[PDB]
């Protein structure tokens, strides 16, 4: 009864340059025979103040996603090549290729997201 | 002090077929000088029983990315060609272009969401 269609092993933990415990993916390369993009992420609630990564870089475009339950409910800071930016719930940020980057969670609720689609099948 | 990189002006409430209030986008084509892929969906604490849309079709594969702030906290129906499939979260679920399809949240905590990703640059 595994469904090809379906993928519930996840998240997909990836050792990931600048990362200091595995980054969770829910879209990998590999999956359903081969996918254009890759997306990891999780939920911030328990992260703020607590960064995930050191700045690093990707060979790909990487675009950020931030939601949250509430309008306004998550902010993130983002460093891109040394300069700091801050996003609010809802909203989405372009992390250009070769770009040194990486986030902090300033602030979260309960369902509050942050996902990085990466537009590429490399990291 | 509009910066070219980000996109606070979300969601992007586009028409589709098949829907009856238009759908939320975070990811659209024309972002960023064109995108690769498109991104809908949104939170489902308010949705259980109730469906965004009728069986529709995409010319292009999409995939459900379901994710709850605990492990098994939201589920969906999933009716792809006239067959019942149900996700737990946090699950992925392959999307056939031209499969009519549509999906009924049948349990959410704050915080679920769905996402459908569009391997495409149309609808
Ligand atoms: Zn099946
Ligand atoms: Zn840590
Ligand atoms: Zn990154
Ligand atoms: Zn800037
Ligand atoms: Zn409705
Ligand atoms: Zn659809």
């Amino acid at each position: 009864p595994a469904d090809p269609e379906i993928v519930e092993g996840l998240p997909i933990p990836l050792a990931v340059a600048g990362h200091h415990q595995p980054a969770p993916f829910y879209l990998t390369a590999d999956m359903f025979g081969g996918l254009p993009v890759q997306l990891a992420g999780g939920e911030l609630s328990t992260l703020v103040g607590k960064p995930v990564a050191a700045p690093h870089t990707h060979p790909v475009d990487e675009l950020y996603l931030l939601v949250s339950p509430n309008k306004g409910g998550a902010r993130i800071e983002v460093q891109l090549d040394g300069r700091r930016h801050e996003l609010l719930s809802p909203a989405v940020m372009r992390i250009p290729a070769g770009s040194e980057h990486c986030f902090l969670t300033l602030e979260a609720e309960v369902g509050s997201y942050c996902f990085g689609i990466l537009l590429g099948d490399r990291l």
